[PDB]
């Protein structure tokens, strides 16, 4: 009890890439490579590059378009990943500036300030460095005072993020910061169809507090779970140097299949078993702020939890102007539609995806 | 009432002495310093220094350390250790420490899998960003529950240890917390000043909720972190988007700075840690800090304690492991935790990189 989310923000960069300028770019790689590899199709030695279209995209997954950090290098051909500069230590890291622009809308709708935030977590599938904590970075260019730290459970990070962050209230602190930063067209494979539609860029952040005086999002259960799994991957990391690594899986691998088929029923499982334990139906839920990888998943998943026949509406989909952004999917969903919760009713906020993890939250709007 | 009931540790077999970093270091200064002589004479590249076995035990007090893989770090030609890629389906190197030295702080804390309801992954550089090393833990040693990863460096440890609080406090029975630091995957070995610092190791420990097993109850922590680029490694998933050209992918330190930086804020931490908790620094048997700089550890404890207090009250362990990060610390509370008597105190406190400092006030109980 009295432990609410009073404030969320948002930041995407501004270029947008459709469905149509993916494909358009990825049939060009596609047809490229299959040409210098013509003699080697025909001899069955290496394997033959599939195109991909915008309707396949959207009817796989329901996404249109996808904001990106840099636009030209992801859709030339014969690059494939954003065409970013370094910067030198003394300006803000890519990750840190955006977290601290989605941050700083966060922090003005929950009418708080720097000296009023004791905690900032930055929970996301990827951190631009190890140290020093790009969280510490966030958390000093707003000027804050207390302790900070960077945290990782790719798609689930945000749930998970909140319910340290919520531990962290019950032990003394007043008030965190939890900041989302995905840039995921840093480690997608532009090359594979089947998986290069799937990731946009996004930053999230949320004011999590102790009040009873103010309107927010109360947070009333919070199940978390983990099971290893491959079927979600990226096997980049500070050893490859040392391994003198050769294998090409340094970016995001994933057998979509089987995710499709193990998360859906373990998410409607918590989903259920979490409602029982509150005491409430699928039909007392007003919004479900879901994980925005795939519409067909959430369909399938909302369809179980609650009837046949609920209305689309109580699962807000905002996949398909942002695409997947991972761990800040469900803060999103939750920004853009929190307006439509009344008083006193009840959502639910739940993550899945890599690592197997899933983490389902139920709460209840309160209005000052 | 929520304590730490058992620790675990893990180290690789093979030992790089000081002289044979040395050694190994001057062959590769020797001969650049070769390859390089039209600059050195023309003021483009600067001349490299070398340094000695005495230099680094003078700087640091440490003597040797534990790593990986000897043969590649000391080649002069290669100086990073020689790792082979594992599939999917292999125990990851980080997920395989993190297990052997879990399962040993399980056999001493007298719990079993079944007894553990999360997994923390605390340390300063995860070998994957997903799926997260600590699920991979969790899952090879058969725990139920959830796992996840947490970044802070050097006091990886102490924040992960108010995390397993945290969790307790909302209802976890138990917590698993390891901290796998293979320093060697990140080290510039062609630098003198930093070459010698850092070590590879594995630690573990449980936190319980408990009134009756003996352990290390926790009785106040503190954290502290303040943006600071004297620490710092650029690398990075983003280095192929930025065609990352910069020499800086490595550890990086502006050593001096830190110095002066950390060891009056630690003091500082420690002191009002002590005052708010009715103590003095008299009633701390042992300060388990963080094992970096040994001259960095006789100052803080100067500064806290006594000029008087005797050097047995601050274990080092540097000396063996040098500097391993987030674990440093858990090192030393698993040597000398037998040296604390029942009801008495101590203080686990690291610091370091990002700038970040946790301190915790604990007290013995068999």
């Amino acid at each position: 009890m009295g432990i609410r989310i009073t404030g969320t923000g948002l930041f995407h960069p501004t270029e947008i890439i459709s469905n149509e300028e993916l494909a358009d770019s990825l049939n060009a790689y596609v047809e490229q490579y299959n040409q210098e590899n013509a003699e080697k199709i025909a001899a069955g030695e290496l394997e033959e590059l599939r195109g991909s279209s915008a309707e396949f995209i959207e009817k796989a997954s329901g996404i249109k378009r996808r904001y990106v950090i840099e636009k030209s290098g992801i859709l030339d051909p014969t690059r494939l990943r954003p065409r970013l500069s370094e910067r030198s230590n003394d300006e803000l890291s890519i990750q840190a500036e955006w977290g601290v622009i989605a941050a700083k809308q966060a922090m003005e709708n929950a009418g708080v300030t720097a000296e009023d935030i004791d905690v900032v977590i930055l929970a996301c599938s990827n951190m631009q460095r190890a140290y020093p904590a790009v969280a510490i970075e966030i958390q000093s260019a707003l000027g804050i005072q207390g302790y900070a730290y960077d945290m990782n459970v790719a798609c689930s990070a945000a749930t998970f993020g909140l319910k340290q962050a919520a531990d962290a209230i019950r032990s003394g602190a007043r008030r965190v910061l939890l900041v989302n930063v995905e840039i995921t067209s840093g480690h997608l494979d532009y090359r594979n169809r089947d998986c290069h539609f799937i990731f946009g860029d996004v930053a999230t952040a949320s004011i999590i507090e102790e009040t009873t005086t103010k309107t927010g999002f109360e947070i009333l259960d919070i199940h978390l779970f983990t099971q290893f799994s491959n079927n979600i991957r990226n096997n980049f990391g500070f050893l490859n140097r040392s391994e003198d690594a050769v294998v090409d899986d340094k970016l995001f691998r994933q057998d979509g299949r089987k995710v499709f088929k193990d998360v859906c029923p373990l998410v409607a499982k918590i989903i259920n078993a979490q409602l029982e334990k509150m005491q409430l139906t699928a039909n007392d839920i007003k919004r479900f702020w879901l994980h925005q990888a795939n519409a067909n998943m959430n369909e399938l998943i909302l369809k179980y939890v609650a009837g046949k026949d609920a209305d689309l509406s109580r699962a807000p989909i905002i996949l398909d102007e942002f695409a997947n952004t991972s761990s800040a999917g469900v803060i999103i969903a939750l920004h853009r539609t929190g307006h439509e919760v009344d008083d006193g009713e009840y959502g639910v906020i739940s993550s899945f995806g890599a690592g197997y993890s899933v983490g389902s939250i139920v709460v209840q709007k309160h209005v000052a």
